[PDB]
């Protein structure tokens, strides 16, 4: 197994995945690292076996039949999948914890929207469809780039909203386009 967290790319007290040599904190990984269960599959080996079992779930798909999806087990698994891939870029810090909004010629969003807080919400079963979900990832550098204006660090938030997207397009497999 890797000697560093798959996510934060740091050591320390690291949980190894029984089927591929990736490790994690126990609250790098989304879901947390579960308390017993060995053997112990990672988030994603349990993404890859989803697709292996159902071969045809690559072929593409539409943007908008996704965002209808209620949150069975395997779209809420494919949702935090897409969060943790967001964790894993080094920027994901600027958006992790709660903003706040003091800048001269600017005013705060009216939904203020951070990745903790759709880490807490998919936790505790709080989206029924994808949509909502995709929403407040959408909303987080939407909010940002509104915010910071013409400042050069509004570009933080299309950085960090195309491996979002890049990442979506991926694991829901939406089909390919121009
Ligand atoms: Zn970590
Ligand atoms: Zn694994
Ligand atoms: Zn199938």
């Amino acid at each position: 197994n890797s000697n560093i967290c798959e996510v934060c790319n740091k050591w320390g007290r690291l949980f190894c995945c029984d089927t591929c040599p990736r490790s994690f904190h126990e609250h790098c990984h989304i879901p947390s690292v579960e308390a017993n269960k060995n053997p112990w599959s990672c988030i994603f080996c349990r993404i890859k076996t989803i697709q292996e079992r159902c071969p045809e779930s690559q072929s593409g798909h539409q943007e908008s039949e996704v965002l209808m999806r209620q949150m069975l087990p395997e779209e809420q698994l494919k949702c935090e999948f897409l969060l943790l891939k967001v964790y894993c870029d080094s920027k994901s810090c600027f958006f992790a914890s709660e903003p706040y909004y003091n800048r001269e010629g600017s005013q705060g969003p009216q939904k203020p929207m951070w990745l903790n807080k759709v880490k807490t919400s998919l936790n505790e079963q709080m989206y029924t469809r994808v949509e909502g979900f995709v929403q407040d990832m959408r909303l987080i550098f939407h909010n940002h780039k509104e915010f910071y204006r013409e400042d050069k660090f509004t570009r933080l938030g299309i950085q960090v909203q195309d491996i979002f997207e890049k990442n979506f397009r991926n694991i829901f497999a939406i089909q390919e386009t121009s």
